[PDB]
């Protein structure tokens, strides 16, 4: 299959994708010199990219879900049931088990179900090359088109809008022959004025990268070109400086990962549940740090109101509680020690994650479902119910490692 690949995961993508037998097409100059290779200007079967948060890939075109699951072992991965560019007749403002918006009757999915809301627009007929649909008779543009391949893409279309349709040129159109794009045109015009649809959706799939797959592309991109441990973390924040970082004679990210947490303030963990969804929780402030080369390890300091129940201990939440939370990015977990304002020890939750992750003033985990608790001599393993419901998305390498971290905390809090 032929691979086109976009990103700050680019170079480690390309690796990886060529060890497994995939044509490279459409590179940059850039990476065409990086793997002493040409660049294809051919179509390309399936497209790569970064998803609209850059701690996520997403892949567009032909299935690629089974090779994606095993690159990417401790990876929350989702396969869309629903095609990219399918359309679909809507009821109640519902399309099977999801919500759409808007409330199309038929609509076009431009955008999957991540969180059970489909985003629709109005019907076109859609080929690799193309979007065509009835209107003023314009013609639209990717936004990754050169100028270059311009001009004979609207020599094409130009007859079509004559005609009433509109014309959405695709990126791959501008490496497709000039008698494709005719015959691509002549066959949605006439798929659209019949109203036929099908087959034409595309396969989507959502990668949700846990840091333990970023420093395997981290190792990955360092067989190509000079690549910093938390390479691909860090440029989630960061652009040239950790490129110019990684010039210097033993690059460090010591300094870039200081930055982040710059004034010992966190305004929000964000949880990342097994889907996507990033879930803001509370903040506080940095009481002790430390920050290497390869590792950085932080105690958190966070300031409860009153206000409800804490989840696990199942205990109230009084004024002036506090909660000393210990994270470490080497280790696949956070002990949170909750206590009342006059220090005494509430309980003991110990949330299950892969290794947290450094944003500007946040962190991050894919949080694993299962926790430990620990309240008193009380020691209990709890949630295993909801990683078994999330094993899906998971996989198993994810879903076999929290068990076996549940258990090794488990043994460690009642030692
Ligand atoms: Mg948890
Ligand atoms: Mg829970």
């Amino acid at each position: 299959m032929r691979v086109r690949i976009r990103g700050i995961y680019a170079t480690a993508l390309t690796y990886l994708f060529l060890k497994n037998g995939f044509e490279i097409v459409q590179q940059t100059p850039q990476i065409a010199e990086r793997f002493f290779m040409d660049i294809i200007r051919s179509p390309a079967d399936v497209t790569v990219k970064d998803g609209i948060d850059k701690g996520e890939i997403v892949s567009v075109g032909e299935d690629i879900y089974n090779f994606m699951r095993s690159i990417f072992k401790y990876s929350p991965i989702w396969r869309s049931p629903i095609k990219l560019y399918s359309v679909v007749s809507t009821e109640d403002c519902k399309f099977m088990n999801f919500i759409v918006e808007p409330c199309l009757s038929e609509g076009l999915v431009i955008k999957p179900p991540v969180e059970g809301k489909i985003i629709l627009s109005s019907p076109r007929a859609v080929g690799k090359f193309a979007m065509v649909w009835k209107g003023d008779g314009r013609t639209f543009f990717s936004e990754h088109i050169d100028e270059r391949d311009s001009q004979r893409l609207l020599s094409v279309s130009i007859p079509f809008n004559k005609k009433g349709y509109n014309v959405k040129w695709r990126s791959n159109a501008a490496m497709a022959t000039t008698a494709e794009l005719k015959e691509e045109l002549e066959n949605l015009t006439m798929r659209y004025s019949y109203n036929d649809f099908r087959e034409q959706g595309e396969d989507f799939l959502k990668v949700t990268l846990s840091l333990e797959d970023k420093l395997f592309l981290d190792d990955i991109r360092s067989l190509v070109i000079n690549t910093m441990k938390f390479h691909h973390m860090l440029k989630m924040t960061y652009s040239n400086e950790v490129d110019i970082e990684e010039g210097k004679v033993n690059p460090s990210p010591e300094k870039l990962l200081t930055s982040l947490i710059g004034d010992n303030m966190i305004e929000a963990i964000e949880h990342v549940k097994p889907n996507g969804k990033r879930v803001l929780l509370k903040g506080g402030t940095i009481v002790q740090k430390e920050i290497g080369r390869d590792y950085y390890w932080l105690k958190i300091r966070r300031e409860f109101k009153s206000g409800g129940i804490y989840d696990g201990l199942n205990l109230k939440i009084e004024d002036g509680d506090y909660d000393l939370v210990e994270l470490d990015s080497r280790n696949w977990y956070q002990i949170h020690r909750y206590h009342d304002r006059n220090n005494n020890l509430k309980g003991l939750y110990v949330n299950i994650s892969t290794p947290p992750e450094l944003l500007k003033n946040r962190i991050r985990y894919l949080d694993l479902e299962v926790d430990v608790v620990k309240v008193n001599n009380t020691v209990n393993i709890i949630d295993l119910e909801e990683l078994e419901a999330n094993k899906p998305i998971l996989g198993e390498f994810l879903y076999k490692k929290a068990l076996e971290i549940a258990q090794n905390i488990k043994d460690k809090l009642n030692e």
